[PDB]
């Protein structure tokens, strides 16, 4: 296994890695609305969610993988209420290539986050 | 890798696939109490419990997978105290072959479901 | 495809077994501070981590596995405020070694945990 490292998605600070390769398969850390640089985004559930997007694709392509190659993803938000908001940018990626999914609104994400997103991808 | 489609089971609408095969392995989307035809089942956790397990037994067969290949479950439900009750549907259907396992209680499921399962098995 | 079971961590008790191994993955149920004996380790977050640690550890050599070979972690927290705690404990294990890793604050986990960990690790 092999860790994945790129200064496009914030920071991996502490025990864990933005991401591991191991056989041919990718699996991201969970990621949050942080911008490259550790901070949070401070506009809407969209616009926070499409900084997550951000992240995932750029973990992803310092990996050899793509959206195109995910093959699940499991969305944790903080308010079931903002699904569709979330979702309309979550189409925007996966419109096409659908992973596997499963939400579920939990109490509280690190930073006090709206949304966190990890995915599994294929290497190929 | 493929995209798995069941008419055994509600529809994805959306962006997201009833499940996903890559290499060996079938990823599912988590799975809530809805029929086929889309509506939330009537009735207790049980009944709910059951229906949640019929649109699984749909995506995995329709895979080339079933519940004795099944190595991981996570099961996401609305109330701790409802735990014995959907334990016990649960082992009806791991009766002998048990996979691994995570259980927690969330904050909400979407269209308020009171449990949802995701599981991943190994495709014969 | 084949169970894991080790006196050295607590016995599963229900429809799961405390891991399975698939290809050369090992997927770990989720484990709580319930010591080998089945009852919850008594003491602050700290030493309820270091046994969810201790647990996994059993498991992971049982399998074949090790800290060194975890490739994704997941962590689920009673309380969000206590993150900083338990990432403390978290290095000390993960210390060369960082595995891909989600985080978030569930309504509740079995017997009142304060934190329970799922790992995916490499069998060598
Ligand atoms: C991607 C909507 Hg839970
Ligand atoms: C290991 C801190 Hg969520
Ligand atoms: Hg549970």
């Amino acid at each position: 296994t092999k860790a994945v490292h790129t200064k496009h998605a914030p920071a991996a600070i502490g025990p864990y890695s933005q991401g591991i390769i191991v056989n041919n398969m990718f699996y991201s850390s969970g990621q949050i609305p942080l911008t490259p640089s550790g901070e949070m985004v401070n506009g809407d559930i969209k616009e926070q969610t499409h900084q997550v997007f951000s992240n995932l694709k750029a973990v992803l392509e310092e990996a050899g993988a793509s959206f195109e190659t995910v093959v699940k993803a499991t969305v944790f938000i903080a308010d079931m209420e903002q699904f569709a908001e979330v979702n309309e940018v979550y189409g925007q990626y996966f419109d096409t290539h659908k992973p596997a999914r499963s939400c579920v609104e939990v109490a509280r994400l690190p930073k006090d986050a709206l949304v966190e997103i990890e995915v599994i991808a294929l290497v190929k």
